[PDB]
């Protein structure tokens, strides 16, 4: 009953390992590993922000002979707005409730915010993915220094 998909030896993979949320802005390690002849080396990363990978997905849909490619779509921008606002009210209520109910709904909201972390990770890597898996795309000038240019590119 195994079913089962295989990977061998691929040529270009692309992940996001680790990533930094500091007052709710997301800093995102992108790590490449390559047995491709195009990049500078076999693995790197570099650091990115949210506004990066909305560059880059824009220089995509702006590039005329891309018109016939289906470009995918942008990860969303990330929102902590929600959890952030429940973490305020919580702290504000700490002495009109048990230290025992504080800490389990403080263990609980930071599941919360965790949980929206993850999703946009999700949602960027995915992204990332996706473009390493098209054959025009994933050779695109723009999308290699994306990946390889450890520098801030939005300064
Ligand atoms: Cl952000």
């Amino acid at each position: 009953s195994v079913s089962v998909d295989l990977n061998v030896d691929p040529s270009l993979q692309i992940d996001i390992p680790d990533a930094l949320s500091e007052r709710d802005k997301v800093k995102f390690t992108v790590h490449t590993k390559t047995t491709l002849p195009t990049f500078q080396s076999p693995e790197f990363s570099v650091t990115r922000q949210h506004e990066d990978f909305v560059w880059l997905h824009d220089t995509l849909t702006e590039t005329t002979d891309y018109a016939g490619l289906i470009i995918p779509p942008a990860p969303t921008k990330p929102d902590f707005d929600g959890p952030r606002e429940k973490m305020q009210k919580l702290g504000e209520g700490e002495g009109s409730m048990t230290k025992e109910e504080f800490a389990k709904m403080k263990q609980e909201l930071e599941a919360e915010y965790l949980a929206v972390f993850k999703k946009t990770v999700s949602s960027h890597e995915v992204f990332l993915q996706r473009l390493s898996s098209h054959p025009v795309l994933s050779k695109d000038r723009n999308f290699h220094v994306f990946l390889e240019y450890d520098q801030d590119l939005s300064v």
